[PDB]
């Protein structure tokens, strides 16, 4: 039952890489009970497909179900908890789908460029319209870690805490190239029509594609051989679904397009692979002087797709700027999912992180 | 200069999966001098989109160049080579872009699967042609590894030394992923008709996604890192090439276009993920137990796409069936590419493969 509110109404929003945004809504929810004091809000940053609803209590599953409760890691009898869905998003936030007020038409082609700077100010505003003057904690994994890096470096004071799970500063080489690839297939679509899909038939056959590409780089190789194995589909295709592993992918990029929008992911893929926290600053040593927070980053060490490579360059960087740095690291079959799976060696990291431990 | 012989042409082919074909003509090359005793013969087996030729003294680099040649590891002073296009290739092997003898249009989508047994069976019938009834070695990485395993196998006695560089017995379920995932491209190609293209435009967006997503695995994200880091274009684009990785990327996904065909992609891409050195006997600790040559099998801990992973699980199955077995290892910027690329790490380990060491 998300709430919303429209913002930039009466000054638009300036984008970092040009141009302005108007009327965008933003599309929120809010669980536990701000405390007398105001000094037990958290603010959640989603990854790249996540959205405004990490839980409920009422017999669904948000994505964040297992980590988020009473007395659970992220604890909604302890902390008042703001998660929204970012700009440039498809689950209620201002996005490429939403309808364009100068055209009367969905934005498609004409969505402006936005990056995770854009994302955060469109936060900053919504805690602006919430009355929420200070943070106890930012907690974000993956995408939602570089929102928690940035608001670190934009609003240095604002907040006590920064938990940043399973996320560089800057994404690498081979992640670049893995965003183009699925960038590609969304784009050779026959349907997408320069993004201009809303009027006719959306391009799903590039989007499952590019989302089986996505969760091959989320995971293990050593959880997939744990789940499937060499495990044939009893009546497979040679050039369809041979193996169980290839029905999952095939399954699994088909449900993704009910709740996704292509040109969504095409923003927050950019978005995500341009990330850079000396945009705005002389450069990232400046950039990253700025932060005052306690600042925890966890490395999966298995991890995929946010290599420990790119945790410890990271690591390395924060350091060199005299950062308030706790790093943590540990393997986990479930990769760079291991933010949103592995309970059992993130719920220590995460209950600390939020209380300043 | 390639050779070519037709084969199959009284008695057909039977492929393991069913169904025959005849006519099929091989294309191959041969390098080197076969002494009087006929004892230093090589067979050399190709990788997944590699050809008959890996070597020219022209001035033309094939796809071994650097390896072979007078006084190098695969040294045309010493052996006498032999190379061939595989069954289901489009570099002069009959393959789904042949001329199906029955419509006298090219195979297409009426091409039948086949499997690496089939192809083995193919090289066996051209060193008959050849008049080589014994080898000193069979050399291949990555899929020619599987080549070179499976006629360990089916002809025990033929070969001296098996050299397995890159290579595991069975291909793993992240790597059935990537496979899929490829193969989905190339099938949702607006142009693809089924397979049926060869008298209209050509699947090029399809397969070029493909490839650029095939040589992701090929080598590191440490290797893509030191050539490219996040160098941008100097006038990219946001849904084209913005960082010079991406650039790269499709250059040479535009570049493969003009020597590789999309089927016979799809059909290597599942010979390939579909391999299993048991099919045709009970089990695969029956098929291995017939191996009788020196077998030398090479892992790069750095690969990711035959990870160290498959590695062991090949080297504990090969010790199970009591195989002379030779196992080396070894990191490598170059990733699955090392058998390719790195002289200095292999010099050594092929040179002792193919002499009995």
């Amino acid at each position: 039952s998300v709430q919303n509110v429209v913002l930039f109404d009466t000054q638009p929003l300036t984008l970092m890489l040009g141009g302005k945004l108007s009327y965008i809504n933003v599309a929120y929810q809010t669980y536990g009970t701000l405390n007398d004091e105001k000094n037990n809000a958290v603010l959640i940053c989603h990854a790249l497909t996540g959205d405004a609803e990490p839980y409920f209590d009422d017999g669904r599953d948000g994505w964040w179900q297992n980590f988020m409760g009473a007395g659970l890691a992220l604890d909604t009898d302890r902390y008042f908890f703001i998660s929204s869905n970012v700009l440039g998003g498809c689950k209620g936030t201002t996005g490429p789908s939403s309808i364009n007020p100068q055209t009367g038409k969905p934005y498609g082609s004409q969505f402006p460029n936005i990056v995770v700077q854009d994302i955060v100010k469109v936060q900053k505003a919504l805690l602006e319209h919430l009355g929420i003057s200070h943070l106890k904690a930012i907690i974000g994994g993956s995408f939602g870690g570089m929102q928690a890096n940035q608001w670190a470096i934009d609003y240095p004071d604002f907040m006590d805490n920064i938990v940043n799970l399973c996320s560089s500063i800057y994404f690498s080489a081979e992640a670049i190239g893995f965003n183009h690839v699925m960038r590609q297939a969304v784009i050779n679509d026959p349907n997408f029509n320069g993004g201009d899909y809303y009027e006719g038939t959306p391009p799903d056959q590039g989007l499952s594609i590019a989302r089986m590409l996505g969760m091959l780089t989320y995971r293990t190789d050593l959880q997939l051989a744990k789940a499937f194995g060499r495990a044939t589909k009893s009546d497979g295709s040679f050039w369809g679904d041979y193996f169980q592993v290839e029905s999952y992918l095939s399954y699994q990029g088909k449900k993704f397009l009910e709740r996704f929008d292509a040109n969504s992911y095409l923003h927050l893929l950019r978005a995500l692979d341009m990330y850079d926290p000396s945009l705005g600053y002389e450069n990232v040593k400046e950039a990253l002087s700025r932060i005052k927070a306690r600042y925890t980053l966890v490395s999966v060490t298995t991890d995929q797709l946010f290599k420990p490579i790119d945790l410890y360059k990271s690591k390395q960087l924060l350091e060199q700027s005299g950062v308030d740095l706790h790093f943590y690291e540990f393997p986990s079959d479930y990769g760079h999912d291991a933010f949103l799976v592995d309970y059992d060696q993130f719920e220590k990291r995460i209950r600390d992180g939020l209380a300043g431990n």
